[PDB]
């Protein structure tokens, strides 16, 4: 009954549900009943308007936020009008019946649905719309247009292939739903007039000249006060049973102040300090109430390049393997539960507490990026004009730091300023979510501006940042969470990915308690859809097994032995029902049917891939992709990647709303579990190494600079040839700029591919955020820009002064427009990084890491001084 369902959860998040049960934390168990109310909320919702409305949670539409084209694409239609093709299935026989439409491209689905009826009967309203090859359907009342797929089709100069369907032979196949609510559902803090004080009393577990604890105070990586340490000791004897007192009074303190804590070694060779093990402490609990009387907290291992003594940022609360550095401490106890005060008594005290060239310098400060430093007179700037500010919305995340979070009469006028705040857009408020800004009510706020303005398009967009910033929350129960789990509760394709997001960090000891209870309420009352995500998860474990073997196991072994080893594996009865039969984790709407076994390789790349290719079941998988072909990769952090693809992405979108047709390929990439992964194999493309090494002869120089060129002209004779060398162009100036701002290194030739059309796309983003500089070759070869002279003979057509032709000033001036069009966006730019710092991307580390983006978009220059910076680095190239 409720055990099967336990069991089944269990396995999707890897980790049995009486582990939870076993937790006595009380803020564990009240998450666990108090976001059972979400799950409520969402399953009224899908039955709201049932049965369309549960078909709709199921299969939502895929679209785009905008139902406006641009110009650039509008002429891509036939005078406004699309041609697309509607397919019947009619029985017997099964015969595919095809009818042929134009239509204009903003039909809404039933005006489509209306003339292929009238089409059809040349020779009322319980259709539906369908993607050939997949499970894509069109639901919603959009603009035919507005859908992803359609708007590629024009894009791509494809034909749309669509399915007539019958509304009962979909709405028949939705379960019902079966969400079932489980079995396990003062003083003021103002009146306290002393300083603060933390008492430490001893460590366990801790077995070197001496040892100390060192602690703060602080609020999102600010200290409220000075650093306190206890006396140092002789390791052996880790007893300190000493009183801390620090200079910050009680009712001065932040509703987000924390503890930070460390056990930090001394050693006498100048004094060399070095952090053993760190832990934070959140102040106030869950409930509001001061923390006081005993506590112990297990200590967490010190991250790889920590660099300072405590560990701020990290993770708050005790670790869960009780068999580390454990730290007694006491906090003082004033008769009486302690609360932070409501908000009418805080708005109380803050009422109680109180030129052009100053309004231009304000909107200066407010164009600045998250990165950009604020000075003290600039802070003390700001919080003197904090009532101008409101005029200029943008500036609240300035404003915030200009706050002393210390002093609780600043503290409250500042809460009366945000609670009357403007709403700001999406990629604004996603900036007061980082770890820069703790206080429940900007984050409350900030969530209210996704709320409003946050499409499911764009949600979907930026999930990896909003999933990241979860492990900055104080506690397990808020308002981001309840927001995100809302969303994935009613849009199964959100769903699916928000499990993804989760599963994938599991491995992570900071956030398994957090993310595994998520993750059990999403899989309580997500539906049926559990039965899928439990078979891509057992599909997923017997190949990162496989992968496993041949790592560590098979290693050094030659292909033909490693092939015949995974040949025999694959054979297995076991490992055949895991593999065939489930949903493409990369695409849920893509069916994975029978693996074709002869098709799928080891791969020669770094790491050595896993190349698998699956029947495409679907009766019109013809017109979509006969085989799904995806990478498995073992060894890679594939979230470095997935940020790339999506910055990528947001780049091209740039481009494209400006009138730039800069062709990008943003393929699908999708963390799995702990440096495991799938890869979106692009059909039809070749790297530059292969099309070199088909024109290159036995014997001769291989890595010739015209072979590219010819195998384009070979690939497009005629008319069609043109357009090959434009669409080179065009994409290759995209991906100059691209990998040029993200300082993307491995560009060698089996990492840059190109299509039979022309499309060129760069592949592996391993490394970013650093100019990796080869150890030998030429000086023009080894510079940020990587331009080949390959690339400019296909871009001038053939001729031997490329540098020198029309064609290259034309390929130059793309190039310097989407310069600057990326660098108008850079605050978004820099804050999808800066999100992601504390993930543990072995490439993004440190702010260092992103100041990488502040020197190749030249934050500091000015408009015209940042496009002469990048012109000498395109002319360093050549
Ligand atoms: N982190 C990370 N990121 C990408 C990759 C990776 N990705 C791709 N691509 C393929 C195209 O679609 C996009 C993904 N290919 C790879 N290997 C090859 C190219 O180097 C070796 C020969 N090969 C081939 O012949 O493919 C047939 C044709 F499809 F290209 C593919 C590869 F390692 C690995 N790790």
């Amino acid at each position: 009954e409720e055990k099967i369902l336990n069991r089944e959860i269990g396995f999707a998040i890897g980790m049995p549900v009486c582990e939870f049960d076993m937790v006595k934390d009380p803020e564990v168990q009240d998450f666990r009943r108090n976001i059972l109310n979400v799950c409520k909320e969402a399953v009224d919702l899908r039955d709201l308007n049932s049965p369309h409305s549960r078909a709709m949670y199921v299969y939502p539409p895929n679209v785009e936020s905008s139902p406006e084209l641009p110009k650039h694409i509008y002429n891509k239609l036939d005078k406004g009008q699309i041609i697309v093709v509607i397919w019947v299935i009619v029985s017997p026989n099964n015969d595919k019946q095809k009818y042929t439409l134009k239509i204009n491209h903003d039909c809404v689905p039933e005006q489509v649905i209306a003339e292929a009826i009238r089409k059809k009967t040349r020779s009322q309203g319980k259709y539906i719309l369908k993607v050939c090859g997949c499970d894509e359907y069109f639901l919603e009342k959009y603009p035919l247009s507005q859908y992803k797929y359609i708007r590629s089709c024009i894009m791509l100069g494809r034909m749309p292939n669509l399915m007539l369907m019958a509304k009962e032979s979909l709405y028949s196949q939705l379960p019902m739903d079966c969400f079932t609510m489980p079995s396990y559902s003062t003083k003021s803090l103002w009146v306290i007039n002393s300083a603060l004080r933390i008492k430490i009393l001893c460590a366990t577990y801790v077995n070197i000249d001496k040892i100390y604890v060192r602690t703060g105070i602080y609020h999102g990586g600010e200290p409220l006060c000075d650093n306190v340490n206890t006396q140092r000791v002789p390791c052996s004897n880790p007893r300190w049973n000493e009183w801390l007192n620090y200079d910050i009074y009680i009712p001065d303190l932040p509703r987000a102040a924390r503890l930070c804590l460390s056990i930090c070694s001394v050693k006498g060779r100048k004094e060399e300090h070095c952090p053993l093990a760190w832990g934070n402490i959140n102040l106030f609990d869950y409930t509001d109430t001061l923390v006081s009387g005993k506590m112990a907290l297990n200590l967490w291992p010190v991250p790889h390049g920590l660099e300072d003594l405590l560990n701020p940022i990290g993770v708050t609360g005790s670790n869960p393997n009780k068999e580390t550095p454990c730290l007694e401490l006491e906090f003082d106890w004033f008769s009486s539960v302690v609360k932070f005060p409501d908000m009418s008594v805080i708005e109380e005290h803050a009422n109680w507490s109180v030129r052009e060239n100053d309004k231009e310098q304000l909107k200066a400060i407010s164009t600045r990026d998250p990165l950009s430093e604020i000075t003290e007179q600039e802070k003390d700037f700001l919080w003197s004009h904090r009532h101008y500010c409101v005029t200029i919305p943008e500036i609240l995340p300035k404003l915030l730091l200009s706050v002393k979070w210390n002093s609780r009469d600043e503290v409250a006028q500042m809460y009366c300023l945000v609670k009357d705040w403007p709403p700001i857009k999406p990629e604004q408020a996603m900036e007061l979510l980082d770890c820069n800004y703790p206080d429940p009510m900007v984050r409350g706020f900030a969530v209210r501006c996704l709320e409003k303005y946050l499409t499911d398009d764009k949600l979907s967009q930026y999930l990896i940042q909003l999933v990241q910033v979860l492990k900055y929350e104080q506690y397990l129960d808020n308002l981001l969470v309840r927001f995100l789990l809302k969303k994935a509760l009613t849009n199964q394709r959100i769903g699916h990915f928000f499990f993804w997001h989760l599963k994938s960090e599991m491995h992570n000891k900071t956030v398994s308690q957090r993310f595994g209870l998520l993750l059990e309420s999403y899989c309580r009352a997500c539906g049926m859809y559990l039965k899928h995500l439990n078979r891509q998860v057992e599909a997923m474990e017997k190949l990162i097994n496989l992968t496993d073997i041949l790592k560590q196991e098979k290693k050094d072994e030659t292909q033909k032995v490693q092939m015949k080893f995974l040949v025999e594996q694959m054979r297995r009865p076991d490992f055949m029902d895991a593999l065939q039969g489930f949903l493409s984790p990369l695409n849920p709407a893509h069916q994975l049917g029978n693996l074709r076994l002869e098709e799928c390789r080891i791969m020669s790349s770094a790491k050595r891939p896993l190349w698998l290719n699956w029947e495409n079941p679907d009766i019109m998988s013809e017109l979509l992709f006969q085989n799904n072909e995806i990478i498995f990769k073992n060894g890679d952090d594939l979230r470095q990647d997935m940020l790339t693809l999506q910055i990528i992405r947001i780049m091209e979108n740039i481009w494209q709303n400006q009138g730039l047709d800069l062709r990008m390929l943003p393929y699908g990439c999708l963390s799995i579990g702990d440096c495991v992964g799938l890869i979106e194999v692009v059909r039809n493309s070749h790297t530059i190494m292969q099309i070199q090494c088909k024109g290159g002869l036995k014997g001769a120089l291989q890595f010739n600079s015209h072979t590219l060129h010819q195998w384009l002209k070979d690939k497009n004779k005629g008319e069609i040839y043109d357009a090959a060398i434009d669409l080179f162009t065009r994409s290759c100036a995209g991906y100059c700029v691209a990998t040029f701002i993200l300082g993307i290194g491995d560009r060698h030739n089996s990492n840059i591919m190109v299509k039979d059309d022309g499309q060129l796309f760069h592949i592996d983003f391993g490394h970013f955020l650093d100019h990796k500089k080869k150890k030998f070759g030429y000086k023009r070869e080894r510079v940020p820009f990587v331009l080949t002279q390959d690339f400019l003979i296909v871009i001038s057509k053939g001729a031997q002064e490329c540098t020198k032709t029309r064609e290259f000033e034309r390929f130059q001036e793309m190039c310097y427009k989407a310069y600057l069009a990326i660098r108008q966006h850079a605050n978004l730019f820099i804050n999808l990084f800066s999100m992601m710092l504390g993930s543990g991307m072995p490439e993004l580390q440190s702010f260092d890491d992103i100041a990488y983006i502040r020197k190749t978009l030249a934050l500091d220059k000015t408009e015209q001084e940042a496009l002469e910076y990048f012109m000498k680095q395109m002319n360093d190239a050549h």
